[PDB]
């Protein structure tokens, strides 16, 4: 099975890669540009091979570079966490062709799900609800318009007479999206869901689980139809179905076939290690659980930590000359972050994720305000003070708060 | 009820304490020495006072001081952590008799099970197991100690022509202690157990919940035995029943009238926030759940870090230049240490408590090695060294192992 694993990726979700390899014993390989040579994991790694200079493109983008670092070191596998290579297809191609496991899905199923039209044609033939839409002729695309109701957006029109160069455009939606597991020995289970409604340009600020409002009778239509899609398209490892959801109803927009930035929050709530699962899964065992082993227990909430201006959102790369975090009950810290490490400009802003946990959505967020306050990132700016805004914000404290409230609130 | 509470303690549990305050809306005020000015709970508290110089005697242990600080204050109640004068009954009957609520028992409980052989005499009353013992005659003393059985130990002897100026000597019993909780409402709960056995000298370095060997039918008996004793004697707060256990049987020899320092293993496996529940109960609340809703799940692990030489174990006070702290899933740290703090000279070694969470004790393990692994405190010694020594022991590994077997296998 796995013995030794190439952690094709950097910062926080490196260092959480590394965290369940060496729980399971497995070998680690870091990876890194010449820019990260001090990243948390790097240091933690068991073998280190630098893949290239600082820009991306370079290093973490690098297909040959990164396949090399697997052979020169007899690694059995590759984990490519989120974002850089994670849901490129060619990658994943690349990979299995030279012998590796691909710790995701396989090259065919991430190329399915890659392209938004096919994506929405297999979720629509599995059952999985989709936004009503076209499923270029003026008097036929008039009537679809008119069919699918206004306002529309071709890929935002809100009347005919504009139709110019389709779906439902739904105007205060939730993002409320379904974390999964599938195996290699056709089981698929669901592990309820995930809000992550609070964002700014389609960038996720804070996520919660589970989706306040979400009954367990309609967590279970709802996840069971991902899990069945899961099956029919044969997926294999972590990844979720994200949604837009509003008036009751589900819409889906997306897979992500990975795992998520935010995947802690359904950790804390199930119980269940993602990561391990994705390991697991990928060296050929079945999920280490049946979906009713499950049970949602509690209320947790997740802050992205960022190294920007908390107003002005432009990065604060630097070093950071002290650093406390925060912690007791309920208080989980995922981060690379630590005092003396310099904050490089090359990649994303994100530090840390600051998770909470709690018997209840108040405790959650009151334990999540209190982790904050303690919390010290000295030398740079974070967006501390915008969580800050955020947690005590009566609307957000009520729940439910829509996909455009985060930037409606900034104004 | 409370809106106001004096922590009359330091360090971590003082920390661990105004967290919970903070949680629930609770003022806080900080009473410290001039030596404690710089803690990270005095630095977060509503109100800080100055109690006296740094000696102990002068400050935490100043009765009169402490109760003058609720005073000018107008604190409700005082919470005195564990050791210090939470276990000081004249201390406790001075704080009711100024008309302060104390976050503990009543004195004249404290009082009781402060005294060893009237507390035996309680629990034996109780129905609760205790040592067979004498419950100064030459032939009497030597029929008592054929009867009990030798060794014996007054208060060790292992012949009775050595008996000289009583009760059972257990070579090599564990240390299994039970965590209850009694409100003012006629409730008594058990909130499962924790192994203590890893000791030296009597003072515990590793604890963990719950205890292998320990079936939830054994469980259940000695918990109920100790929630009625809990009744019989008119307790209020958190306890915990101390037991020697040796060859399936336990044995009482102390009940902490107070919270103690080892709480969080059983918080880790029950979901109970237990300094919380203290300061509802303190509060005139009932325990917030019922002895059917606590289902022990998983298994937790404690480290106790201690500033001080890990093979010669004297202290090690001085500047800690960084600290970095580990996290991640099932990683919990209750520490009040951050870079740039300078730990004193004038009170315990304690900087650090390390607990992990796994869903198998196996995993608890794994995850409490690699967090050590993780974690760096530079500027001053630690017995993280002693703690991995102990990790990696084949016989801590199977579990069960005694009160001795720490000191035994230093040597």
């Amino acid at each position: 099975m796995l013995e030794k694993v190439v952690i094709a990726n950097r910062g926080e979700i490196a260092l959480r890669i590394l965290r369940a390899c060496k729980e399971l014993g497995i070998k680690t390989v870091a990876v890194h540009s010449t820019a990260d040579r001090d990243l948390k994991h790097v240091l933690l790694a068991d073998e280190t091979i630098c893949i290239g200079p600082a820009p991306s493109a370079k290093s973490y983008l690098n297909i040959p570079a990164i396949i090399a670092a697997a052979e020169v070191t007899g690694a059995d596998a590759i984990h490519p966490g989120y974002g850089f290579l994670s849901e490129n297809a060619d990658f994943a191609e690349q990979v299995e062709r030279s012998g590796f496991t691909f710790i995701g899905p396989t090259a065919d199923v991430i190329r399915l799900m890659g392209d938004k039209v096919s994506a929405i044609k297999a979720m629509k033939k599995a059952g999985v609800p989709c936004v009503p839409g076209s499923d270029n002729d003026i008097a036929k695309n008039k009537e679809i318009a008119k069919r699918i109701g206004y306002p529309i957006i071709i890929k935002v029109v809100r009347s005919e007479d504009a139709l110019e160069e389709m779906e439902k455009y739904l105007e205060n939606p939730r993002h409320v999206e379904i974390q999964v597991l599938a195996d290699t020995h056709g089981n698929a289970v669901y592990l309820a869901e995930r809000d992550c409604s609070m964002q700014r340009r389609h960038q996720k600020v804070v996520e919660e689980a589970p989706a306040p409002g979400i009954t367990e009778e309609v967590r279970r239509d709802i996840g069971s139809r991902c899990a069945n899609a899961c099956v029919e398209i044969g997926y294999r490892g972590a990844g979720t179905f994200e949604f837009l959801y509003e008036n009751g109803e589900f819409y889906f927009i997306e897979m992500n076939t990975r795992i998520q930035v935010e995947h802690p929050v359904t950790e804390m709530i199930t119980g269940v290690d993602l990561v391990k699962e994705q390991l697991r899964i990928a060296a050929g065992l079945p999920i280490s659980f049946k979906q009713e082993d499950i049970k949602v227990k509690g209320h947790a909430m997740e802050c992205r930590i960022n190294a920007e201006d908390p107003k002005t959102f432009l990065p604060s790369p630097g070093k950071v000359n002290h650093l406390h975090s925060p912690g007791g009950l309920g208080v989980r810290w995922d981060s690379h972050v630590y005092g003396g490490y310099t904050v490089p400009p090359h990649y994303d802003s994100m530090i840390a994720k600051l998770i909470t946990y709690g018997d209840t959505r108040e405790v959650a967020i009151r334990r999540m305000q209190n982790a904050l306050s303690e919390t010290i990132i000295d030398g740079i700016k974070t967006n501390i003070p915008l969580h800050e805004l955020i947690l005590e914000d009566e609307n957000f404290q009520k729940g439910g708060t829509n996909i455009h409230y985060l930037e409606k609130k900034l104004g």
